């Protein structure tokens, strides 16, 4: 088989039908293949768990990458003034759930082999009305720069990029599913020029050394040569 490494990893964070808060596309050299050191460290992390190790042993270091996703959105927030107001009101006053969606889409090079260029999926959370996170997110719109909100269980760190179009978080490494996804801290950045440019910034809640990066670990099944 042939290594089938993503050449683009694109992720988004979107609240309801509002203009997406955060978009980012990682490409070379932000897509970092595992070294034997990385593979050893991953193996040490999951050593106590035979199920996890059985999954990991199916992959060579070359089959695994860390997408070092920049947490500052790649684009200015596009939202119109009335929709920004509607979003604030819905967050605060809405009586229905509001969906928060984190998407990922991995592009592959078909010239190497394989048949399915993109493989993707998403994780969604329903933010209940009047919930603390929902009110805190709404509060960020007031533009106090020191403020933030943590959304628990939003970022699936370990994802498989198989030959087919559906890229699921790896259950063997995240056996409690959503409960094993990482918390994400969200902030709104503003620069004075509707008299402010706005963009959103996310980081892993427990980030330490490189809070600007959200490292997504992607296991790619090998592919057959082209035909």
């Amino acid at each position: 088989g042939v290594v089938n490494q993503p050449i683009d990893v694109t992720v988004t964070l979107k609240l309801g039908g509002y203009e997406p808060l955060f978009t980012m596309s990682a490409q070379q050299p932000s897509i970092v293949p595992f070294t034997p050191q990385a593979y050893e460290e991953l193996s040490q992390q999951f050593d106590p768990y035979p199920l996890a190790m059985q999954f990991i042993s199916q992959y060579s270091p070359e089959d695994i990458v860390t997408a070092q996703i920049e947490g500052s959105s790649g684009a200015l927030w596009r939202i119109s003034p009335p929709s920004r107001a509607q979003m604030k009101q819905e967050l605060y006053n809405g009586t229905a759930d509001i969906t928060l969606r984190f998407t990922w889409n991995f592009q592959r090079d078909l010239a190497k082999g394989g048949t399915v260029e993109y493989t993707n999926e998403k994780h969604t959370l329903e933010l209940a009305p009047n919930s603390t996170a929902r009110r805190q997110l709404a509060q960020l719109l007031e533009g106090r720069p020191d403020q933030s909100v943590v959304i628990p269980h939003l970022f699936p760190k370990y994802i498989r990029a198989p030959n087919g179009p559906e890229a699921n978080p790896v259950k063997q490494l995240q056996p409690d599913e959503e409960e094993d996804y990482l918390g994400v801290r969200i902030q709104l950045r503003r620069e004075q020029v509707s008299d402010f440019l706005e963009w959103w910034v996310i980081e892993l809640q427990d980030c330490k050394a490189d809070c600007n990066l959200l490292p997504m670990v992607i296991f790619s099944d090998k592919v057959s040569p082209p035909s």
